[PDB]
């Protein structure tokens, strides 16, 4: 029942095909593979606000937002767009996500974390869907 520590991912699938969906070129994608490369992440819990700041080695996203109320952030391609999140369960929000701008794909992502304490994320793009296990540090 705990988000706030940092983040090593582990393990992750629909990479490619996320950044396929993101962009359309073919070495743009082979770029961000290569960048994220087991990417880290810290995640800062303070009640229904969820902070979340990931860091690859070139690059360095990070959001903010309260499960109720929608906001302004950062998508994982690299465009603004208003993200919002509600929970599902005691310790399982799922989000939103639509540009700020034009208007194109959609995206939209959850988050869930594990009895233990681990943390585990979803992500979802149109009609894709990249996951990734993220285990404290």
């Amino acid at each position: 029942p705990n988000f706030s520590g940092n983040w090593k991912i582990i393990r992750s699938e629909n990479f490619e095909e996320l950044l396929k969906v993101l962009g359309v070129n073919v070495m743009l994608r082979k770029i961000a593979v290569a960048a994220a490369s087991k990417p880290a992440v810290e995640i800062k819990q303070e009640g229904d606000t969820f902070y979340i700041k990931t860091s690859t080695t070139v690059r360095t996203t990070e959001i903010n937002f309260k499960v109720g109320e929608e906001f302004e952030e950062q998508t994982v391609d690299g465009r603004p767009c208003k993200s919002l999140v509600k929970w599902e369960s005691e310790n399982k929000m799922v989000c939103e996500q639509k540009l700020l701008k034009g208007e194109g794909p959609k995206t939209s992502w959850t988050m869930e974390l594990t009895n233990d304490g681990e943390l585990i994320l979803t992500m979802t793009a149109d009609d894709v869907v990249c996951t990734r296990v993220y285990v404290r540090e």
